[PDB]
């Protein structure tokens, strides 16, 4: 079972203005083959399908727990996309938008028109070419070593996509999200590498980094490492998965320092609200009446 | 962000036999168009994309919270499929399997060979025809009423699929899961119906049930209604989404009785472990050495 | 624009038994790559996209008119599938079905479970492997000769699929439909062949038949040829497309006799009603109340 | 069976010049998930699959007839796309185009290059991201109420897409088509809402409009309402489907006025011919010889 | 550029019976995600896309050459499927087949009806669920180490699928092919492992075997190891790719013995001819006349 | 089996600078429905699946041999795309690229962002809309005439796509590749036309050219015809497929001159190396160390 906390894993800054094509690129990191939907769903299904949940508990704890962290990663990437697509972030009501004036004319020419037609200028479950995420992006073989090898690869392929998208987008919201997730994915690759070392004797962490560029070269990632985030494997559970430190121990590939298991989630930051976009009819063409209905619900609870 | 509890939402019975084609049918309820992946991802993305998270808070709480419940539903359906595919449920080691003896011969003739080739006799992210789940199964328009109308329909379509699959197999593991999720889906349809009533004045819950058959006629669903579980909307959050009762109030469609919000998840049941299946090399061809490695990780003194 | 006549293009026989796997095979002829959805949508879009609708009018008339015939062919193939899936053909009410008795148990083991889960034991927009029909099955290049060459090939590929499916099932409903559509497809291939001859001088009809087997060797096709139906190109329009005989003239490939345009559709046969299937909740679990509602709508006096 | 009339459901104006990206956006309304292919194919297959064609005749008439209207809607949207893609609308011959001069250079940079590579600058069976229409966009459950609920949703989701595309495209051809189809889809949603009211007692039409914006705010739609088109359900059949007025009666959601069944199709407008585009080789590189062949066909018919 | 030799990479045994469902399983090894189409197209595109073809030549030679071997592997797997589907292997003519006798009746009930409808009882470009091979099964990142890590994983995933299919069928044609390709895939995994060791210092070959079962335990693989074939990396080029031994050197993972480059292909075996299948119209319904045409082409004197 | 020669079928010129959208258009010719992957895989699978390999040998030789030529065509088109995507063609090391400077900013706005995210600025297995190539683009019926008719169509449809892309792209690398492949595809269509003439008596080559434009109007193609390349069917085999001249004889459709079989491949031109692109991490972020590793491999081979 799962619980939800209404916080992003990190706070995000506010864009100056909408950037459709940046959003379209960041979609690769959400619904593309090596996006956060893929790391999420790989580890989630592997955790369901895991054989030897007690006999191989340290490894089950690892996969089950990282799966849970990836839920917050799809959330964070979606928030980044939504921030880039928001007309009026935080503004509950805009008046005077006239559909006859072609208020979405810009969207005719952007890469991803689906963001504005199918979405209400919001994230979709797709990659940078509009390709919808698919379940064949999941590998769940039941063989622990084969799955872990897959997962080590998956994390460094995902890293490579994050680096490339970072190099496309100058928006601070994207750069902050990517810098943070470069550090988190670095932890995951290190953890799966340590798991493989324990099971096979092959020194997988010595292959890192892939590509051969340090996260320290990405300023936003460097800041998060200066805060210690590359050391941290958070236990995203009230009471379970207490044996993470049997694998998540020893040296960090980033700097050689001792890694640590942190009890509980980080404190994070606020969730994002894109506000009213009347031309998208989102959350309504003119939401004033619906806001009054919601206000009255609180009154009649008395 | 999210947390995980290492428990299924309910206790499931022990499978007494492998039933591949029953598993293949139950896959519709996991990765088909109207399976639990679809209710999950619809509500998850709508929750990310929600505009007016404070101004329309009761409705945000509702979608965000139901999304979180659906995480446990994909888990429960996957455990059911894994139960139907398990050769040696709960058993850490089977010896003496020889690939040359054709130990997967039965799998040649089953509907879903992928369960045995791609999976290690485990669940996959697909429906009853082998179709992998896809992101175009998600509707996230940004318009609150349009989304809620979609979701009401989605829940009753999903219910229809559950009823049809129930009629295909008398397997007790599958029927236990379906009975429970008929009740839970009944709550979700009722909740979206109540949300629509509040926003539009249209008495959507008076359309229920769809199809025109009562859950009380399904013995395994009646079991859970007899415990009161159709009344309960569980708040799957430590501290957030506290305004569910502004919508989740008034009469149950099942029996006219007053519905209630329950703070926190139900107690749950243990997770499922399919055990060793040597022919699937899962978790290893012979996992004895890996089990010894895992045991030695605990020798870590202190 | 289009009009509809509530009749199948031919009378079909009453199914005597459900035959799921025969239905699954016949789906190739509906939603597979070379099924009736493909001939329909190819000619429909080519007709929309046609350049020179006046300057090349005989060829426009041909494609526009054959497209219209193919609407009745998807209808006929769907009726055939529905006949093979019908539990109680023509019967408005069956009572006493109990879901707990596993009334869909047989469907667990059939090839196409989607017919029973997604469909209410009815046709779906897919082929013999469950693959949903897709728009990339359409070729609409704007170049008349290239399109016509495509269409000649399409018809003989479709014929090949019909012959193979015919050889898979001796079901009389399926064979009646296939015999008729072998004849109709023979007309379409001949017509596109004659169109190519007129534009290029290449004697395309001399390539027929493909494969090298005569329709006269298929008893159910010979039935319709014995009535003269291989001669007939029906003009499915009240007033338009009057120049078909500029192309549809000269010898039939079947027997060398003169072909003719028939103004208007053939008489047809009744539509098919699969009746009540309570286990599929179709048209309702118990439709008695809905039938009473419908009856009362007629009480509307005047 | 079906018949064809060589008229669009409304006349369309002529664009000043080609607008590739407008065409690419309008594709959502043709081959996207909530485009006219989807309303067409949903109602078409539901009509084939309908159980109780006599006992539930008013509802069968409704679905069967609306399906027929949607055939003219795919035609109208395709004509709109073709109008936006036409280089030389109405012009049968352009001379002097040299492929070596890069006459399609502009198409290198447009959103939808397939329009110019796979199509001969013509419509394709796809949406606004190039995604080909697929049969999984059809819902045909066999359960009348479930299907009608689906269809009510489908029409208002389609409306939402039409409004968004309208807000992207200032081209009169697009605005006229969309204004007209907003009114027609308004009729369909009202009709399915009235059908649900009759079967369930739930006042579905009171939910309209969705989104909460009146068609009267869209100038082209307002004109069509001033002509009475929101009242009209046309009977697209010579002799069938005569019981539409048992459901299609009472108040219009637009203005409260009495709705009416119109015997027969509207008179409509001319079909569209994009003319010659030599760089697309459409209908031929230089069609002069083919036009002479067609002329001679009329001579030799004497 | 490429050349072709009209020989399979090994001699295969004569099939003694048709086995449709065995063919359907073996399709996973052809067009599934981890089939030979995937190893082929991965290495082929990586070879095209390779940066540093001179500066990193040993690694280019390796990928370019293994790609070429995989061409013969798709050929070998297709021949195996065709053997399992052949009615009359090696026989040019069967007379007396009558379509009306339902000669394809068995095919109604097999898993893969497409083999008999779309194919003429022959291989298709698809996996074990009928899923057509797709280009998203290719990973071509341009980063040498990332690609090589991918390829190491790909080979051991492919091996896992081969082992599972081997366990599904005791058909001798299938098992001969699988035994040989277990050996060949073992060479490829070892070679990519050695390439990774050279570039990273990580002892990837020490992870082998994955799964933890030796090829020597599969009798048909041991057959080929007993001939020495696990030592051999064949250079499939007349004059190019001469630096393979810079990487393909040192110990075999199978037995610790020294591996070698073999200049040129192995001798091979004859190609397979499934013979006439009249019910499939393959190569014609009755090919006697075509055989006479072919014979007469040789009468060409000189 | 197959062999590889490290030469392109023709030399290609060097672009002045990267042209992403030209690359995206040329992708249609690689992985689109009528691209070189399709001609390749059609003929390859038809050759595997061919019945009567001896009795119909001239036709088997033709398909098997043309399949082999198409391998070099996917190679040539990929080289063209890679040339258009290369930042630094031929340059082994660029220093000073800083990811923090947004060095991929241009790629945010191009049509095909996947080239820069999933690819390392390299070719992908997809068409001009990002659609990945799929195995349903292959037709392998087992019926010789039906397949040959398909293949004649396939070649002229492919030609049409090549002409359209030529008209979009002024880059010499694209124009040279397309001019050459127009001539080669002209040979293939002529050859399949001659095969059909021999088997059927229908004068298929008289339909050529399709579209009705001569290759002589494309300057690059004209040059290759002036060199005689339209006459040449190269035998891409050491010793096999020696009966091509039984079909490949008589008049060329281009100019009436006698066609010829050439023993062996053409001499071709150099393969292409895109060089270092540090922002793509291709072949490494900074490949200096890897180049030193490769150098040392040659030293330690002594
Ligand atoms: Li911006
Ligand atoms: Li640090
Ligand atoms: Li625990
Ligand atoms: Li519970
Ligand atoms: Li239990
Ligand atoms: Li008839
Ligand atoms: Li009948
Ligand atoms: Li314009
Ligand atoms: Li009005
Ligand atoms: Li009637
Ligand atoms: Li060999
Ligand atoms: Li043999
Ligand atoms: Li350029
Ligand atoms: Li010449
Ligand atoms: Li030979
Ligand atoms: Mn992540
Ligand atoms: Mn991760
Ligand atoms: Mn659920
Ligand atoms: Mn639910
Ligand atoms: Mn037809
Ligand atoms: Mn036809
Ligand atoms: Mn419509
Ligand atoms: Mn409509
Ligand atoms: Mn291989
Ligand atoms: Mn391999
Ligand atoms: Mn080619
Ligand atoms: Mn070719
Ligand atoms: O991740
Ligand atoms: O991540
Ligand atoms: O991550
Ligand atoms: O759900
Ligand atoms: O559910
Ligand atoms: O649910
Ligand atoms: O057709
Ligand atoms: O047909
Ligand atoms: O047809
Ligand atoms: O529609
Ligand atoms: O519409
Ligand atoms: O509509
Ligand atoms: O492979
Ligand atoms: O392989
Ligand atoms: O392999
Ligand atoms: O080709
Ligand atoms: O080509
Ligand atoms: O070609």
């Amino acid at each position: 079972m799962f619980l939800r906390i209404d916080r992003l894993q990190i706070e995000l800054p506010m864009p100056k203005e909408q950037d459709p094509n940046a959003a379209a690129a960041v979609q690769a990191l959400l619904g593309g083959r090596f996006g956060e939907m893929s790391t999420l769903m790989n580890y989630m299904y592997q955790s369901f399908n895991f054989r030897g949940k007690k006999a191989l508990k340290p490894y089950y704890d690892l996969i089950a727990n990282i799966a849970t962290e990836e839920l917050g990663h799809i959330e964070l990437v979606a928030a980044t996309i939504n921030s880039l697509l928001a007309k009026n972030p935080g503004k509950d009501l805009e008046e005077g938008v006239d559909p006859a004036s072609t208020p979405l004319g810009f969207a005719k020419d952007v890469r991803n028109a689906a963001h504005f037609i199918a979405g209400g200028a919001n994230s979709l479950v797709m990659g940078a070419m509009g390709e919808h995420w698919n379940g064949e992006y999941v590998f769940t073989s039941g063989n622990l070593i084969l799955d872990l090898l897959h997962n080590f690869f998956l994390e460094v392929a995902a890293r490579t996509h994050k680096l490339r998208v970072y190099e496309m987008t100058d928006n601070p919201v994207a750069r902050e999200m990517i810098g943070y997730l470069l550090v988190r994915g670095g932890v995951h690759a290190a953890a799966y590498g340590k798991a493989l070392e324990s099971l096979t004797g092959v020194e997988m962490t010595k292959m890192l980094p892939i590509p051969k560029i340090d996260n320290s070269k990405i300023p936003e990632a460097k800041k998060y490492m200066d805060l210690g985030f590359h050391r941290n494997l958070y236990r995203f559970s009230p009471e379970d998965y207490r044996d993470l430190g049997l694998i998540w121990k020893g040296a960090s590939p980033e700097d050689g320092t001792e890694v640590v298991v942190v009890d509980g989630p980080p404190t994070g930051g606020p969730v994002f609200d894109a506000g009213h976009d009347a031309a998208e009819f989102a959350p309504e063409f003119h939401p004033g009446e619906l806001y009054e209905i919601a206000k009255k619900l609180y009154e009649k609870a008395k």
